[PDB]
């Protein structure tokens, strides 16, 4: 029972620029993470959806043996995943992940935050860091 609430950059892209990623891996997300993050892209900085239907893209639903999801597009590629499934996507594809931004997920944790890494191509665009809500 977590939702999104801010996410940082991974060097070398926006914040923004990772929120909209940070939506479009999340479509197909079934967890109820997977909508508090597609609103966090649209509330915190871009009120932004996918594409695929535009570009014929695939939607990868989420699977717990590798712990993330995410989508293909014509025009991009981008994955969400724990920060562990993540980077050794990023290693996997041949890119890297920004080391101040794991750092970053490493801090989301400390508050007690789930460090969710979205990464386009072959390196991380950033990290949705998500916050525990309380309810009534």
């Amino acid at each position: 029972n977590r939702q999104a609430s801010e996410f940082i950059p991974a060097q070398g892209v926006d914040e923004k620029t990772l929120a909209d990623a940070a939506q479009l891996a999340s479509l197909a997300d079934e967890t109820p993470e997977g909508r508090s993050i597609v609103i966090l892209a649209k509330q915190r900085f871009n009120l932004r959806e996918r594409d695929v239907q535009s570009l014929h893209a695939t939607f990868v639903p989420f699977t717990a043996q590798s712990r993330m999801s995410g989508i293909n597009i014509d025009n991009r590629m981008i994955r969400k995943g724990s920060v562990d499934a993540i980077r050794r996507h990023v290693e996997a594809n041949g890119g890297h992940f920004p080391t101040d931004v794991d750092q970053k997920v490493d801090q989301v944790a400390r508050q007690g935050a789930t460090p969710l890494v979205v990464v386009e191509g072959s390196r991380v665009l950033g990290v949705i860091a998500l916050k525990d809500i309380v309810k009534g």
